[PDB]
Formats: structure tokens, C-alpha cells, sequence
């Protein structure tokens, strides 16, 4: 199969090649990546590979200028020289579509990760 | 028989290309991009493509270094091998009159955020 | 992996970091990310200088 | 639909190519020509083609070695 | 030269001096376009449009 | 080391922590200047 999870803040890609029948795993930095590097990237590792490509599910392809997060938004098809994987864990949370419970979302997080490390005896350490 | 949709707001062309017989879409950038190197792009997807322009539908052509935002206000007519489209954008509404002093509120405190995270790679990008 | 061997390598470990905080730390860098792609924030960065 | 008309002794091939759609034909030489020498031909007479393939009536693939008189004894897909 | 030359290289040679390239072609004399790469010799054996 | 002797040479001679502070004020000086201005 061909599966993404977050590892470390990016997201890794798990996919199978088609020569030595083995997987690989892919950690693309997704803010500054564009899909045609990724598939220059697949074309690297397995020089095999003749056509590859990305599928939109309305049967459209996308192009090789778009962005990665703008890519793993929602779900589509890779295409590797014959076979065929719809990928769809890319896990979209955002059914809230809003801003003030979003982003105290964050802060929510941030406070919690901010109580427990010790964080202001850190501070008051490099002070002294 | 090309369409403009605005996704997140961004425009995406969904042109039909002659050598797969697929829709492909494009993403563009209003302000960074030009028509100068969307071409480029729709060169790059196709190599069949043999000579493409797009001009305005009274005048006779419109030259490189042209904004989308330029264009992309007015409908446009698109020259493929042996095939003339002409398409209308879509125009975007408004909401910059109440919603504008919570969503630029949103925007620069996300953008903060953004780059709270992003600079300790290019600190030590840009010193070595 | 050399050509027909296989060599083990365990480096030694100097991450000491929890698991609890690792979590959270992740959904806050992923989520900012997706905040930051949802609303188009380089366009509108981009827009201030023109 | 592709044929072969034998002109003159010689093989000719009408193919529809997809980037520009005519009907070229093609003259080749079964004393020296090969299948590796008449795709990368039909690869050089376009640009929007990326992938050719000679088989066989059988699923196999014939190589781009083989003459084009052990090519012609049957039928073949393209 | 008759054997190794070939068509679309000989109006390459053609074209280039020229002004009036908006098409320059050889076909055979039912309408269809002859390939680029083909030889010189194999051509001029029989009837052609230029 | 060239072909037979040797030249022995001497030379003239929390990551992480500090990464939520800097994450953690962002949330907070804005509220933090409207504090401090009236």
C-alpha cells in the first residue's frame, strides 16, 4: 500500500516501489516542496520507475507546480508505471472551518506544554 | 472547455491537453506568478504542445511579464496547437469591510506562529 | 547494506526527550502548518510588499 | 488504424501520432534497421510521446535488438 | 547525399537561410506527411509533395 | 603521512526548551502591549 503519518512535525510517506518489491519511505518538507520534486525524488530512487503521477479523484491530474500542503489537504491517486494506489490517511481534522476555537487549539497545547518542562525555573536559571 | 475555480483561494485552470487526452489543473498565484512562466508550465507538462499563446479577446496579444492579477479580472481567450478556447474567471465577493480586523487579526498571528517555528533552520541555513 | 553484508549500526541515543510532550509538540507544528496553508497566509504576506 | 504497405520491396508504416494529429508513414530497412532504431525514430519524429512498446501476440515484450524481418513474420501489437 | 542524409536534417539546412518557414514539409502525393528521420534515397525512389 | 614518516599535527585551538518559550510569547504580548499602554 501507499500510507502518510506524521512523524516529528512532517509528514512521511510510506509507498512501495516496483523493482526489489520493497518499500520505501519518503520525509518531504512539505512548506517549501512542490510535487515535481517529490516525483524527481521517486525517479532518483528507483530509476526504473517510467511514468509517474498524481491523480486528482475527478480523474484530473494535477500539475507539477502545486504545492505539497496544498496536496495533502484532501485525498487523491499516485500512479507509478502501471499500478494504481488511492491514498486517503492524510487524516483532515478541519471540520471546524473557523478561527477563535482553532487557534485556541493551540494555546491549549501550548499552556500545557508549557507547565509541565519547567519552563519558567529554565528561564530564571539562564538569568542567573 | 477551461474552467477557473477558486480553491482556498487560489485560482486552479483545469486545461485539457492534447497528447493524454486528460484535464490537468494548474495552480496559479495571483501575484507572484505571471503568464510569462505559466506557459513555461504548460509547456513543461506537455512536451506535445508545439506552440501555445493567450491573448485578450479584443486585442491582438498580450506579452510576457503580465500579471495574473492583470489578467485574471478580465475573460481571455487561450491558443493551443490547433485549438482556441475563451474563458470567463469567476469574480471573487468581498468581505473586507467588518470580517477584515478579525481575519488580518488571524493571518499575522498565524504568520507569527509560522515564523516562530520555521527560523532555527535558516539561522544556521544563512550563517554557514 | 555493502554489497552482500549487512552491518548493524546502533548509534548511541542523546535525544532524553518524553513521550507525552512529543505528542503534543507534533500536533502543534503540524497544526500550525495547516493553519498556515488553509488561508493562503504567503499570498496575503506576498501582498504587503507589492 | 496502423498498416504496413510493402512500397518497392520495402516496408512502410502509417501511424496516427498523438501530439499532432496527421497520419506519418515511415520507411525503414529490414537489412539494417532494428526496433530500438524505429521507436527512438518515432520517438524522434514527436515530443508528447513518452512510452512504446513492441509486444508480441503473446503478452511478452520483443527487445530493441531484434531485426525487423524476425519482427514481420506475424502479427504484433504497438 | 543520397544515403546519409536524412529529410528532416536536409530541411533543417533548408530552413535555415530562408524567411518562409511557416511550413516546410514533404509529403507523399496522397496527403500523408513522410517521417522527418527517414533517408534521402529512400524518398526520391518515387513521387513525393514538396 | 607521505611515502615513510609521520607528522603528528596540533592546531591552534535544552534545544528545545527554548524553542516553546519563543512559541509560547507569541500568545501572550498581545495581550502583553495593550497592558503596558494603558
Amino acid at each position: 500500500d501507499v500510507t502518510v503519518v506524521y512523524q516529528n512535525g512532517l509528514p512521511v510517506i510510506s509507498v512501495r516501489l516496483p523493482s526489489r518489491r520493497e518499500r520505501c519511505q519518503f520525509t518531504l518538507k512539505p512548506i517549501s516542496d512542490s510535487v515535481g520534486v517529490f516525483l524527481r525524488q521517486l525517479q532518483e530512487e528507483d530509476r526504473g520507475i517510467d511514468r509517474v503521477a498524481i491523480y486528482s479523484p475527478d480523474g484530473v491530474r494535477v500539475a507539477a507546480s502545486t504545492g505539497i500542503d496544498l496536496l495533502l489537504l484532501d485525498d487523491f491517486k499516485l500512479v507509478i508505471n502501471d499500478l494504481t494506489y488511492h491514498v486517503r490517511p492524510p487524516k483532515r481534522d478541519l471540520l471546524s472551518h473557523e478561527n477563535a476555537a482553532t487557534l485556541n487549539d493551540v494555546k491549549t497545547l501550548v499552556q500545557q506544554l508549557y507547565t509541565t518542562l519547567c519552563i519558567e525555573q529554565h528561564q530564571l536559571n539562564k538569568e542567573r
